[PDB]
């Protein structure tokens, strides 16, 4: 029968987190989301289906949005803020940078992730986002705006900008989009 379906291609080596053990993630984000999971793994692909016909388009599509965030290598404990209201996904590909190069990207990363990941901690408090640094893909979890942020500095950082500049930036960034939802805040009552 005729239903929605999103697959997504998932990447062999984390396929057994997106299962889970015992198929418990699996488990877990079919029960919050009312969909049915099924894995190929021949394939390493995924196949996200709603239960029943009255499933809303977003309990699917977040569904396969946590599962493609395990892929890219958050822990299912992180992936499942995706089932949360506003949040989103956003990844920058470090290889729209760097290309092949595997020397390039090696160094860039380690600007985005600084001195014993103070680069990435200070982007996530900075901009109250979830950030993980994959093998070249870094995705981001938060609202619309606050991921935006993150996407920017990241991508400042694997161009080569001080890291004090991008700092000072996303300050500028994140103090205007904070500064605005307090005044409607303030506004509405």
């Amino acid at each position: 029968a005729m239903k929605p379906r999103i697959y997504v291609k998932v990447k062999p080596e984390r396929l057994g987190a997106v299962i889970g053990p015992r198929g418990e993630v699996k488990a877990e984000i079919m029960r919050r989301t009312g969909t049915v999971i099924t894995v190929d793994t021949e394939n390493s692909m995924v196949i996200v289906e709603p239960e029943a016909e009255g499933i809303p388009p977003v309990n699917l599509m977040k569904a396969a949005e946590v599962v493609k965030a395990i892929s890219l290598g958050f822990p299912p404990e992180k992936a499942f803020r995706l089932l949360e209201e506003d949040q989103i996904l956003v990844v920058v590909d470090l290889k729209q940078v760097v290309g092949d190069s595997q020397n390039h990207l090696k160094r860039i990363k380690g600007r985005i992730i600084g001195e014993g990941g103070r680069a990435r901690r200070t982007i996530e408090e900075m901009t109250d986002t979830y950030i993980n640094v994959g093998e070249y893909e870094v995705a981001i979890i938060g609202d619309y705006e606050r991921a935006m942020a993150a996407k920017q500095a990241i991508e400042m950082l694997a161009e080569g900008r001080m890291h004090s500049t991008v700092y000072r930036h996303l300050e500028r960034i994140m103090r205007e989009i904070k500064r605005r939802e307090r005044l409607k805040m303030w506004a509405r009552e």
